[PDB]
């Protein structure tokens, strides 16, 4: 059912997003999806920092559709992607599976690549302090 | 280039993206994307009502990803669609090109269909009143 | 009694007014309405997208009143919508009944038609999928 | 054109409304009403104190709709008044011209009556003191 | 102890006070007092409609102080009086008892009048309708 | 005239006002009034530490009413003040010329103290450092 | 533990720390920090008024570090504090050892002093009222 | 003088700081510092990861003081961070001094370690697309 509050979720290049939900005033069982995406898939640029994500999570049958503009403060690589897929809470492990679309521009000639990513849920790793553990 | 205000996108199968941009307080040239969709397609479930969308929009060449839910408080399809593409605002006309993936079920049995949505935009059509025309 | 969560209302000739209540901070049982209105009558301007609707209801005896102004992203019909009635949710069927104004032009030429919707509570239709049903 | 900030309209039973317009996000030359209105109307009750009122106004053509719940701090009246009109700037005085509905029970017995009211703009007096002139 | 949500307050020259509470962050059994004033005494300008009161109320012994600038969209009286006092729910009648100030000028000639008040709880009458009871 | 943004205000008795106005949605010429009083008077309590301040001024003629409840994290004299004025900015230097009231107890024995504060305004004293003056 | 609401923290020298504590939307065991500082140390610059602090503090072993910026209405000693520390609730008293670092000016010469204050809760000193104690 | 909108500063660790500033209503030159935190240094827990921080930029002598607690939603090393120092705008790059402090436990036994870290202003790097250049 429930990942509620801030939850970490980390995919097969090392890429983590982080979601936060907040139901919808209009669409039943419906959460705005917000917080962050760290990139670090090794061909591409945009990688290491904070991108602010935005999407949508119908719970009903825990699927998701989120997005990411890939323009911060740190780098910029012009282009915006679109994931989109679902969740499986069963069994040891959490895990979403998402079919994902990217738009961005070679000349003055704009193109569509795509692809797919899957992330595993992780919970915050607990240390003693910053310097040991 | 500009959207500033509520704009109306239509595309070849009749369905309709109402667009809102707000600057994103920390991406540059980053518009947070709000507005409503109205599905529109012959053999769809979820036609003709409001679905609220969310997503994302780069201004520094015309990119966009959105989402849609399809839970309203008239249909839901538990199912969710994520667009992603550029805008060509050249000519007489400004248009949208957009791909796009959609998270639905069959039985215990998740899939994403892929797609190919082209939006052209149409400024209000006026009328003497609601009576006339 | 009770329409907590956004709530769909058909009238006679199928138009949709979709209702969300949020308390007054100071209005003993009045509630703040917003919302959407989708107008689908045959022989009407402004047809098939989502108008805003505001206005307030009073709980006590489940009264209610509400505006349209017809202007969105699609279509202008320069003239505005005011409903007023009541509800009766007894029986297997919820229903609002309504009596209205409208005030539109012609020339130079201000006007203000009266009338009556009656709407009936119908709740979300589900489907497996956008794709089936 | 504009009656922008707070503004003071007073119909031919003394009766007062305050408007107070800010521009819709969504929805083109159209202004949220809000503010208060004061009944002073010789039959009735709830005379006297502010109830909240709620609408839309339509600029183009100087139209509007607005609703108030008999219901506040002071007194209970069980009903609502929607009024739905237009405005005329012209000449040496602002005129608002409207009809208004009624809604309220008599028995277990709902019931709308109905009429039309004309406000006069009317812009704050001023007085040496609260005490004098 | 609570007199919390809408409470309706009556003076002795008719006047009328609505107030509104809300819990201070920083200061213990300390509400923030909103709502509105209705001067109705008789020696007066600024009569018969809503003007913001603000200030402070202390529950631990039920003391208040609160301001009203007159000036507001119906008129203005270029003063501003402030009301310090007790409550005394003891019994079958609730009382505030207050010492108020008001500040306001003559000739270039500014000055401070001064007097005091007493309201006293009236709970919302109840009618059948606006038109009847 | 213009105080935008924080001014400091100091009484005969040492006491510190620190204003911060914002203007009224509604009220013409009328800012809400917030900051920080500190109490330094010889022979009181809750003293030396920030209570806030809530009221409203009339920027019209330059009249003010602001209130504090004697309650904060370090001190509770379970009382209110409520002062009541005039500005005047002639000159070298700006004052603000106040008479007050002073809601509190003795056993269950309410009282209301009367009186007269007058502030000049100070602009913050500059410094090399937190440690050098 | 538990410090919900505003409390009174006076360390060594005689200044005090008023502290809020608000969730983190996104960080567990995280409250964002603010309320006031006045600083009340024999030979320094900007004393006995509120400057508002900011910082952070986690709730998990009872952590915090907050920062001041020492200009307000009434002085500006062009500077800013960090201090950065540990709380002990067992026992009779509630103690925050801190260590702290401080950012200022000689000539065109940047300086950082570093020190350690520590504070001891001390719970609102009541009274009758604000001119008894 | 400005850095204003979204700020990219990176220490000698590889550790990335985005500033937002937003200006303080109370404190003249004064704002309160937001944004994210990417730790990157070798010995540390809490890498890789946005942290929120919270603080206050003294934009008079470029002056600034931020914390972030090691809490989020990937990792928790227990433990908060002070940075206290100022900046240089002057030639050809932009350079952040900070002398930073650290609040850990070891055993049931608290500690406060130190430190000095460097940061200088970096652009967002421009790519023709997230997959090239």
């Amino acid at each position: 059912k429930l990942l509620a509050g801030a939850s970490n979720w980390v995919n097969q290049s090392g890429s983590v997003a982080q979601f936060v939900f907040t139901p919808s005033p209009t669409q039943p069982q419906t959460y705005e999806v917000s917080g962050n995406y760290i990139n670090n898939a090794q061909g591409t640029g945009c990688k290491g920092t904070c991108y602010p994500l935005s999407g949508a999570y119908y719970s009903g049958n825990q699927i998701i559709s989120f997005s990411v503009v890939w323009s911060n403060a740190s780098a910029n690589c012009q282009s915006a992607t679109g994931w989109t897929g679902y969740f499986d809470f069963s069994g040891s492990q959490a895990v979403l599976k998402t079919d994902w679309n990217l738009a961005f521009y070679s000349g003055s000639t704009p193109a569509i690549q795509q692809g797919q990513d899957d992330f595993m849920q992780s919970v915050a790793t607990v240390s003693e302090s910053l310097l040991t553990e």
